[PDB]
């Protein structure tokens, strides 16, 4: 079946709803933020796969996230997030490999990462970043896994350049159109067309642009699915055209307001279900 709906969940770490909420909503699939280090063993992975099995839920992607990452503002994100910052790089690379091990024990084919703010290709740290990415891709390949880059601050052109430089068959994209509005970088539907051949999974999330003069400086604003500037019908109709049949994974990050987060997941589910019926005929 095309476009099974999903929600982005957390066991402990991360901004997703708990699995019990995915169950209540009766979604068939989830993406999962990887658990904290102490909850990451093989015995934990086997318990988690048993829990998803009992719930009738398939885990499509397991996402990395790390201590010391801060999204507080755009400059802090560039400074603290992903594999890019030098201080935390070795530690986060090793963590992504443990997350790959955990995903393998769980039986999940893919892991995902916001790699951070990718340097200009002329930069000396660019090449080092390519080399750690290739290294992580080898580790994942040995598990039969793909790595999906989460949509970042990079323009679609820069991202394509990076992907082309890494040049590995198991590297792909988790496409998040709201992120490009939040960073204020470029029109998300146009970027989707440009990167189409690398898209392996997606997030359905919405956002409002920052004021014109504040783009790339102040964050835009994340809002309930369909109430923002993405164009949900435009996004889904374009996904259909490029051949994407995989899960539509709803992401709404307001775990601080669990009740409203669940409400927005439920209205998102209704909106996507109607659009799926119209566009995909199911
Ligand atoms: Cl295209
Ligand atoms: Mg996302």
């Amino acid at each position: 079946p095309y476009w099974p709906i999903g929600v982005f969940t957390s066991v402990d770490a991360g901004l997703g709803v708990h699995l019990e909420v995915a169950q209540d909503l009766k979604v068939p699939t989830v993406q999962v933020h990887a658990p904290h280090p102490h909850t990451r063993t093989r015995e934990h992975a086997q318990a988690f796969r048993a829990k998803c099995d009992a719930a009738g839920i398939q885990v499509t992607v397991i996402f990395g996230g790390f201590d010391g990452e801060s999204y507080a503002d755009i400059p802090t994100t560039a400074r603290t997030v992903g594999l890019v910052p030098l201080e935390t790089r070795a530690s986060r690379v090793a963590e992504m490999k443990e997350i790959s091990d955990f995903a393998s024990w769980v039986g999940c084919p893919a892991i995902g990462l916001h790699i951070g703010f990718v340097p200009e290709s002329s930069s000396p740290d660019y090449s080092e970043l390519v080399r750690v990415t290739q290294d992580l891709l080898t580790h994942a390949a040995n598990h039969g896994q793909a790595v999906h880059l989460e949509t970042g601050q990079e323009s679609a052109d820069h991202l394509l350049e990076f992907i082309e430089d890494v040049n590995r068959p198991n590297l792909g994209i988790n496409f998040d159109p709201a992120n490009m509005i939040l960073y204020g970088t470029g029109n998300p539907i146009e970027a989707l067309r440009k990167v189409a051949r690398y898209v392996r999974s997606i997030h359905c999330k919405d956002a409002l642009w920052a004021p014109v003069n504040e783009r790339g400086k102040s964050w835009g604003q994340e809002v309930a699915l369909g109430t923002g500037d993405v164009g949900m019908e435009a996004y889904l109709t374009t996904l259909w055209e490029i051949g994407y049949r995989g899960p539509l994974t709803i992401e709404r990050e307001i775990p601080h307001d669990p009740v409203q987060q669940k409400k927005d997941l439920a209205s998102a589910l209704e909106l996507l279900t109607g659009l799926r019926k119209k566009i995909a005929n199911c």
